[PDB]
């Protein structure tokens, strides 16, 4: 009958974090809730699936995939390195560079390390001719060896032209001399270097001995990381001083020095343009000869033949004529960059290096994604998944939460085609859409991966909609669509004549499958009644981790603000509100900050002093140091040794759990306000709202039924402006009192910034809802509602049913 498995592998499978408590609630939800529906999810801890492994390897992370747990950092604009380890003397070295040579990226560079952690293997790939290239030991000594030999070759040369060199007084005439000499082997030489470097050396020796010099260090680096044990620190470095993303001093394509051709002035004048034309001229004679006896071959002879009309006239190259060399160089690099025949079969005839070009974030995730998906032995760990979901009926669903890239790297589009090609209906839940705004290659992962599955589920409405405009209009971003909503975004932001980069997706009916659910929780205690809450202590709580950007530093902020306009909020409300903060101690300069004002600054040091702070402690004894501060002051205090500088603010460092709840039982008003505000997946503010009234940021993922009218409007003081402070609709309404406000930096990161919101308009508006005895009651009901109708779990399995379409089990 009916069967629901849910499927968070490889994060949050012990549920510290948002993803693994959601779905551990999720699964409470659906064991106390329906006791006929066998609702389970796959764990790596139990045996439902294990890591693929080779027959004799095992990879470098422990228990993880080693392409599929790159994709997090790689998408951060960070390379990061992985691989295998034969994990004894002898274990056939083979089956796994396999593994490394489908699932090699340039951000993702692959290694095979032997039973005594020595590297023995390199796979990488550089982004100009994008082929895996392994470099085992013996591999760089005869790279090393070949770069000394055409070095002494070259030297050989100049040694032996010098006599007549010295008689030619014109440069441009040389030029002729040692193309025409080079085109003979006087020592055997073309085997050794190519026609640039011949004249490089002999003309312009001290850049060509620097780029040299600059191959063989980094060859020679490459090679002592063989000598003794392999560090994942170093690695990285060397493969972005190899693969080109960061210098490219070496072209493995040709085996040749690599030329810029637009960086490398001076020398442009001395390019093999000749060479070049004669190469593609060969390209085309192979391309006439195959296409006589007959994937497409018009396509590659077309796009073949334009490069060689480009290079008629050298001048229109070295000068650029209406953008010439821009679009040779162009063209050049995707064909180059081709690995599909004919053009593998004929890139061989040239060099795969011409321009250097910088790897865009994108690029490089989509290269990431691709090796990934390109897994030889991944779809193993899904037959295992499949092998523990049998029998599979008519009524077996499954439910794939993914957070791209956190939770979901183990599930593909290919994935999701084998789980549905065995019966089983996928459906993928998107943890955060819009948050990956700045970064949307994952919007187009997470699109194939709604594409590919038979439902998607959303938790907001905000970012569902935005999903369902990307997927109805072809482009990620609203501002490269026909859509008059995503029209008017673009020329408000960065104008109509702006060349944004494009995230094509393909379309595909997202309406017909999205869906709505909610992040549920289970409280113990009951909330209070609403009339106990307004009278309740109205002072300012806020818990977490005490980290830079968690909305510490403006609880402070509002205790300053307090502290200065003590009067002027006297007199006017019954007592003067006290910002309340407790958490985990983890930022030292927010913990001094939050303990300058609570005893004042020189009793702070005639503490750090005496016992001073080492930055050192681990969190056992940095937990067990600010509770020793704020126990030793704030006693000292009362031994009225000293006064508390700013009495409206108190601190509770690592405080004990029935601390914590007496905190919030003589505390009616609560900061909430994280890094993406208020939504219905963050569980950080459900489990607030039976506290009071909570104060949030007005994020992008806000459900639209929290602002002014929606079912829950007061339930949560999100402000005015969505983004805070960061709103360019209130840019827009100061202005004018209209320049593109995202103009010289597309895709800006303010929102998600830290402090959006204004302590002063936070202390004015909580001033403004007491001083009415606004109408906090409203807040503190409509809060509590909420909380009893929509976040529970019933709720939340109930939205998981309609949206797989089990409508009709819903009790």
């Amino acid at each position: 009958m009916t069967k629901i498995y849910l499927l968070t592998a490889p994060f949050d499978e012990e549920a510290k974090t948002g993803d693994g408590q959601y779905a551990a609630s999720l699964e409470l939800g659906f064991a106390e809730n329906y006791e006929h529906i066998p609702c389970k999810w796959l764990k790596k801890d139990k045996g439902d699936y294990s890591i693929p492994f080779p027959t004799g390897t095992t990879s470098i992370p422990e228990e993880t995939i080693p392409s599929a747990i790159v994709l997090q950092p790689v998408a951060n604009e960070n390379t990061v390195i992985s691989g295998y380890k034969l994990k004894d003397t002898v274990s056939s070295p083979e089956k796994a560079q396999e593994v490394n040579n489908k699932t090699v990226s340039p951000r993702t560079p692959k290694i095979i390390v032997k039973h005594d952690n020595s590297l023995q293997s390199l796979t990488i790939m550089d982004i100009y001719s994008q082929k895996p290239i392994q470099f085992d030991e013996s591999k760089v000594d005869e790279i090393i060896h070949s770069l000394e030999t055409k070095k002494v070759n070259l030297e050989k040369a100049i040694e032996d032209n010098n006599a007549e060199l010295s008689k030619i007084k014109k440069q441009k005439s040389k030029l002729a001399y040692l193309t025409r000499l080079y085109k003979e082997n006087k020592e055997n030489i073309q085997d050794y270097c190519t026609l640039n470097e011949y004249i490089e050396a002999h003309l312009f020796n001290p850049k060509f001995l620097s780029r040299h010099e600059k191959a063989l260090n980094n060859f020679k680096a490459l090679k002592s990381q063989f000598t003794g044990p392999v560090n994942l620190k170093e690695l990285e470095k060397l493969t972005d001083k190899l693969t080109g993303i960061k210098e490219y001093s070496y072209d493995f394509h040709s085996n040749s020095l690599p030329y810029d051709l637009e960086h490398d002035k001076s020398f442009r004048n001395f390019y093999d343009f000749d060479g070049l034309k004669e190469s593609i001229e060969s390209i085309i004679k192979e391309l006439e000869v195959l296409n006589s006896i007959r994937l497409d071959i018009e396509k590659a002879i077309d796009a073949y033949t334009n490069v060689k009309n480009k290079l008629e006239n050298t001048q229109d190259i070295i000068a650029n004529k209406e953008g010439c060399r821009n679009k040779l160089i162009s063209e050049l690099q995707t064909l180059i960059a081709n690995k599909q025949e004919p053009y593998l079969s004929a890139n061989e005839k040239l060099g795969g290096f011409y321009s250097k070009r910088k790897l865009s974030a994108s690029e490089g995730f989509h290269l990431a994604y691709q090796a990934n998906r390109r897994d030889p032995i991944k779809p193993e760990v899904i037959e295992n998944i499949i092998t523990k979901m049998k029998p599979i009926d008519e009524d077996t669903h499954l439910d794939i939460h993914i957070r791209p890239p956190d939770c979901g790297v183990f599930i593909t589009p290919e994935d999701i085609k084998k789980f549905q090609e065995a019966g089983i209906k996928v459906n993928i839940t998107i943890h955060e859409y819009k948050q990956n705004y700045t970064r949307r290659y994952l919007q187009q992962y997470t699109h194939d991966l709604m594409r590919q599955a038979n439902s998607v589920q959303f938790f907001n409405a905000e970012d569902r909609e935005n999903a369902i405009i990307a997927a109805t209009y072809g482009d990620c971003d609203k501002r490269n669509t026909t859509e008059p909503t995503g029209v008017a975004k673009k020329i408000r932001e960065v104008g109509e004549d702006f060349d944004l980069d494009k995230y094509p997706v393909q379309k595909y009916d997202l309406k017909g499958k999205s869906g709505l659910t909610v992040a549920s929780q289970k409280l113990s205690t009951e909330p209070d009644h609403p009339l106990d809450v307004v009278a309740k202590a109205p002072n300012i709580l806020s818990f977490g981790t005490i980290r830079p950007g968690k909305g510490f530093e403006e609880a402070l902020k509002l205790a300053q603000l307090i502290k200065d306009n003590s009067l002027s909020i006297h007199e006017k409300i019954k007592r003067v509100p006290i910002v309340k903060l407790a958490g985990d101690p983890q930022d030292k300069a927010l913990m001094k900050q939050i303990v300058v004002e609570r005893f004042g600054k020189t009793a702070v040091k005639t503490y750090q002093k005496t016992h001073p702070y080492d930055n050192r402690f681990n969190n056992s004894q940095r937990r067990d140091y600010w509770k020793n501060l704020v126990r030793e002051l704030n006693a000292k205090v009362k031994e009225e040794v000293a006064v508390l500088n700013n009495p409206y603010i108190e601190i509770y460092p690592w405080c004990e759990p029935h601390e914590l709840l007496d905190l919030k039982q003589n505390c009616k008003y609560v900061c909430r306000m994280d890094d993406m505000g208020m939504r219905n997946n963050g569980s950080a503010i459900i489990s607030v709202l039976d506290v009071g009234v909570v104060y949030t940021k007005f994020g992008s993922v806000t459900d639209d039924i929290f602002i002014k009218g929606g079912k829950y409007g007061n339930a949560v003081d999100i402000g005015e402006y969505r983004y805070g402070k960061y709103s360019l609709l209130k840019k827009e309404k100061e202005f004018k009192e209209l320049p593109k406000w995202l103009i010289k930096n597309p895709d800006s990161a303010y929102k998600r910034q830290s402090e959006s919101r204004d302590p002063k308009d936070i202390l004015d508006s909580i001033v403004a809802r007491e001083e009415n005895q606004s109408d906090n009651y409203r807040t503190v009901v409509e809060a509590q509602k909420l909380l009893k109708e929509r976040f529970t779990l019933k709720n939340a399995v109930d939205h998981l049913l309609e949206n797989i379409g089990l409508g009709h089990l819903i009790a």
